[PDB]
């Protein structure tokens, strides 16, 4: 599996996911320097009031 | 939880989930019309080249 692992706007970037891993997510918050986004393999716990979406396919998690 | 659960580009209309429901997810497929979206409460399994993509906050699966 390959997923964005790109920050925010920033340009996209992939990570190459273990094997076995079939999942990418994407982790979005607000704070002063506005919404972030984090993404990556996997599918991670987090923090309540933090957007969390995983999706199962190639670079899905734009 | 409350999920969208309109097709594709109808109207938006939502779904509330189940009392232990805490996942709306968005399903994406092709045929003669074009690219469909499905999206509701859950997270289901799909079958392989289906698109899917679940989240665990209000109406995320737009």
């Amino acid at each position: 599996r390959i997923c964005f692992n790109h920050q925010t706007s920033q340009p996209q970037t992939t990570k190459t996911c273990s094997p076995g891993e079939s999942s990418c997510y994407n982790k979005q918050w607000s704070d002063f320097r506005g919404t972030i986004i984090e993404r990556g393999c996997g599918c991670p716990t987090v923090k309540p009031g933090i957007k969390l979406s995983c999706c199962e396919s190639e670079v899905c998690n734009n």
